[PDB]
């Protein structure tokens, strides 16, 4: 039906917006600490600590399949990247501190992204 096509066009345009958001958020991680999933070869106990791992490459895979139906779902995955890092790694590490900075700089991007999603519908 035409109503289904219109819903699919809205999802397509959301996906385009979230791709711009994701690129901007990943620019705030120039070290590429959060670019890939935590390797279970290199960190064998990781799943004992973190139950829902997340990273930018995993988010990009879901995004290109139009897997994010709204901004909240996208935000939940971005928050996992930060929140998992700040639990596993201690306060005095480069990893924890990179997550703090990504959160702080990322909040600026997500604030305006919310306004664009609401405005454009
Ligand atoms: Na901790």
């Amino acid at each position: 039906s035409m109503e289904q096509v219109a819903m699919e066009l809205r999802l397509t345009e959301l996906t385009r917006l979230l791709r711009s958001v994701l690129d901007q958020l990943q620019d705030k991680d120039p070290a590429r600490i959060f670019a890939q999933p935590v390797s279970l070869k290199e960190v064998p106990d990781y799943l004992d600590h973190i139950k829902h791992p997340m990273d930018f490459a995993t988010m990009r895979k879901r995004l290109e399949a139009q897997g994010y139906k709204n901004l909240h779902e996208f935000e939940e995955d971005f928050d996992l990247i930060i929140d998992n890092c700040m639990k596993y790694n201690a306060r005095d590490t480069v990893f924890y501190r990179a997550a703090v900075r990504l959160r702080d700089q990322g909040g600026v991007v997500l604030r305006q992204a919310r306004r664009e999603v609401d405005s454009i519908g």
